[PDB]
């Protein structure tokens, strides 16, 4: 069974895009309460997003995300990577740049981990810096100078708070909360919250490790997939 596969932070205070495969919704979320609901039932993303209609984007789907700022995000599908405006509330989405390769799209990790494939992203409350995570691997972008910020380590260089959890060998799905400086990482079928610290090890996980459904129950109907 399969879970989340990216998500980003959109524009509109606590909204969040989740994508499944070839589908995606939009839900409100809560943190802290299983209250979140769902705003755009499962749809494909092809249909949320006509811009994307067509493209590896929309099939076999977006398998990374981050937010950058305004309405803007960068996607990825394998190799693949577009930036994009989501027009919340209208049908004017479009795409920025791209699609192109990974490579192509943030030269400076041309021949680095993160070339072939990004697991998951989240947008950093330091600068314009976003995360990018590979296998155990993590390094940071800024998305706006696309430059590598660092080097790039294992995720429990960055996040000690993370060992002793699945989330040391990888994460499959993340984003950063409107409520700072909160991040939600999703691995499988497990989710956590965490409060994290850049530049520091002082990040803290914000209560358990817990099954997505637990957390998250509105999503019961649509996963897994």
């Amino acid at each position: 069974a399969s879970y989340i596969n990216a998500a980003f932070r959109s524009s509109r205070a606590y909204e969040v895009y989740f994508f499944e495969c070839n589908k995606y919704v939009r839900v409100y979320y809560t943190p802290g309460k299983t209250d979140d609901k769902i705003l755009t039932n499962l749809r494909l993303i092809s249909s949320g997003f006509p811009s994307l209609a067509g493209t590896a984007f929309a099939e076999p789907g977006i398998d990374c995300s981050f937010d950058t700022e305004a309405s803007e995000a960068y996607v990825f599908s394998g190799s693949q990577c577009a930036y994009i405006d989501y027009a919340p509330g209208t049908t004017n989405d479009k795409i920025l740049s791209g699609p192109t390769t990974i490579a192509e799209m943030f030269p400076v990790l041309k021949n680095t981990v993160f070339e072939d494939g990004i697991d998951s992203a989240f947008r950093s409350t330091k600068g314009k810096e976003v995360y990018l995570f590979k296998g155990n691997k993590y390094g940071r972008i800024a998305y706006d100078s696309k430059q590598l910020v660092g080097t790039i380590r294992n995720i429990t260089d960055g996040f000690p708070v993370l060992k002793g959890t699945i989330f040391e060998s990888g994460i499959d799905a993340s984003f950063a909360s409107h409520k700072e400086p909160e991040a939600y990482l999703f691995k499988g079928a497990q989710y956590v919250r965490i409060k994290f610290t850049p530049g520091a090890t002082n990040n803290t996980l914000t209560g358990k490790v817990r099954p997505i459904l637990d957390g998250w129950p509105c999503l019961r109907d649509i996963l897994p997939t």
